[PDB]
């Protein structure tokens, strides 16, 4: 169970060390693993929920608008013990319930959903297969949980030289702590870590 | 930047292990994770973390080869094509392009293997998935530098391919202390095992 907290303000975010910007023919918009089973385990009605939906949604409209491409991921319910592997040492058998999207941010047409089976959103995905056919090399990186599949994903993004672009104020996670730390990490060694106002012009 | 001396923190401060798993000599391999000069000279090698590192991964090193565990070397090669180094250029510069030998003390001996390291993650680029699939090896013991980059991103990789990471808290050093402990408390919570030299004596 999380304990509420606030997002952090933009001011508060570490400087980028890279000087990378979004380019609307390049980029892909993944609200990652933005299922109620993960959103279940913080207060709905608490902070940083209502600010989390509330920024994803607006980036959500502004990436249909500039024609960028949205991918979701989710978590598949009674997962094969054998294809979730290590995962259920640390977190048990995992999700059977809750394996739609949040209401708020319901997949409208056009939009594309990937099952997804690891922290990172390329492990057995068609994720860097399509955005090599289609030339798109910036990913920028919403959802849940900052320092885990957030993380992950932007690694691998990363090392598959895709830019990830993680936004500091339309990501989620255990902590505040936890989520200072992800967005230190990804300054640092990673990516770009934007907000929903600086990224607002870019696309 | 100039890594600033340290004590490689002893096992009683590791953080508790989420999962209890153990090595067995017949599914393991040795990852000696970048132990090249070039990284190396960041730190001063008379001065901590240093001495115990090296002694510690050439100890464990010692151990492998009696009990047939497979020993893999990593390292970065020089004067690297900037398509392939790719977006590494803007975080850490161009491609080393000296001191790209395993330190002295670590040298591979007949045996053992070296694949070239391209990312942060040893499975990037490599036949390191590959060859443990084909051995039926699904243990990846874990040593070396740094902590928080290409030891977390290798031990990340091999969780999410079905491979049980055991990072070794004492035979890996950091930029910082803080790093270091940061590192084994995300492994232990997310990722893997955070053992010790002298809990992997017995195992091996």
């Amino acid at each position: 169970k999380i304990a509420s907290y606030s997002i952090p303000l933009a001011e508060t975010f570490p400087k980028n060390k890279v000087h990378w910007h979004v380019q609307a023919d390049r980029a892909v918009l993944l609200i990652h693993d933005m299922q109620k089973y993960f959103i279940n385990f913080f207060d709905h009605s608490q902070a940083p929920v209502p600010e989390l939906l509330a920024n994803i949604s607006e980036l959500k409209s502004l990436a249909r608008q500039a024609n960028i491409p949205v991918v979701y991921t989710a978590q598949p319910p009674n997962q094969d013990p054998i294809e979730r592997a290590l995962l259920t040492d640390f977190w048990g058998t995992g999700l059977t319930k809750d394996t739609e999207i949040v209401s708020e941010l319901s997949p409208e047409d056009g939009d594309i959903q990937y099952t997804k089976w690891r922290y990172s959103a390329f492990k057995k995905t068609p994720l860097l297969e399509r955005m090599k056919e289609t030339q798109r090399d910036q990913l920028i990186i919403v959802g849940v949980y900052a320092h885990i599949g957030i993380l992950s994903t932007a690694l691998d993004a990363f090392m598959l030289d895709i830019q990830p672009f993680v936004v500091g104020d339309a990501v989620a996670d255990f902590s505040l702590e936890d989520h200072h730390h992800t967005l230190k990490y990804i300054t640092e060694r990673v990516g770009c870590v934007t907000s929903l106002e600086a990224l607002k012009p870019q696309m």
